[PDB]
């Protein structure tokens, strides 16, 4: 049957940096990563494949060592953190402990000032959604919070687990919808 | 009125890189705050003011600037990340990805590998406690977690509510021992 293969993008410069967000390229492993994404989805032996990418740099330069043509959605965007863009934990809990505390408390529907929630990332990547379920071998090159959302869509994960869903980087998520549910396969690509 | 602030050490090399435990010294700007502590301190005009720290360069460091003479507790050291320690987020999540999901299931008695959990560094804190109960005026300048759980105490908080204690850094919480229970005020010091 077809598989969706989810994973995010290669190791970023500011995910080197424990800062979230932004739009920054990829570190030397991060690249090592996008060749060793090529020789996976090249081992799978797939005939006709739809590669999906964000508008980040970390999406694309990720996809451009498949050497294939891609599709660039931007509502595969990762979560917008707002003010809180660019900066690390500590960062957001010393000059904004009020915002971090209150994400806490609902992390599916809390919005860090000018920031968009989990909710409404889900709400946005209907449409990806929809597109999927009407195709056949598609691979998803995204972000931590999207990639969650469509994991918790094809698990049948409700808002309260989807914000802890284990999305770890370097690791590819090969999901084969069926009648009802999905089969999952975790694949970590060591880089 | 005898009163109790706690408050942790300056800004880290690691805390600027977002990576956990270690130790590390202050930053550039993590100096500024322990001149910007000792003048706090100078103006609260504090009677015999005992200082503690921990034995972690981050917070002697902070003291230093002080002028006045600290006392330094192994028991007052930040939570042992175990094999975890000096690992960002990220990494946490790539490398030991199962741990990182079993530890929100219970913030509270969750230990990484041959780490601490906020249960044990409740235990290793209570002497602490006792001789912060029978004293006057102190300034404990230590950690985060080690932070939440004195705060957890004053505030006659639940196990639950600790983990998720706001302790930013650059900020001085006075906590005022009363009858009804305790009066706490924010000093957040810009730098
Ligand atoms: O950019 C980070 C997003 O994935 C938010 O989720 P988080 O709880 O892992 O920080
Ligand atoms: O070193 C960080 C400790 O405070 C562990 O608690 P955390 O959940 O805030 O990271």
């Amino acid at each position: 049957m077809r598989s969706i293969y989810l994973c995010r993008h290669g190791e970023s410069e500011l995910n080197l940096r424990g800062r979230i967000g932004g739009d920054s390229g990829l570190s030397a492993r991060g690249k090592q990563y996008a060749y060793a994404l090529a020789n996976f989805i090249r081992s799978q032996g797939i005939s006709s494949l739809k590669v999906w990418t964000s508008h980040m740099k970390r999406t694309i330069q990720t996809a451009e060592a498949l050497g294939v043509p891609y599709e660039q959605w931007k509502a595969l965007n990762e979560i917008d953190a707002g003010v809180c863009e660019e900066m690390t934990y500590e960062e957001i809990q010393e000059h904004y402990p009020e915002e971090f505390a209150l994400r806490d408390q609902d992390k599916y529907r809390y919005r860090y000032p000018k920031g968009e929630s989990y909710e409404d990332l889900v709400q946005r990547l209907e449409p990806v959604i929809m597109e999927l379920e009407r195709q056949e071998n598609v691979l998803v090159i995204c972000h931590q919070a999207v990639m969650r959302c469509l994991l918790a869509y094809f698990l049948d994960k409700s808002s309260d687990e989807l914000p802890y869903l284990k999305c770890p980087l370097h690791t590819v998520l090969k999901l084969t919808p069926v009648a009802y549910g999905c089969r999952v396969e975790s694949i970590y690509l060591n880089v």
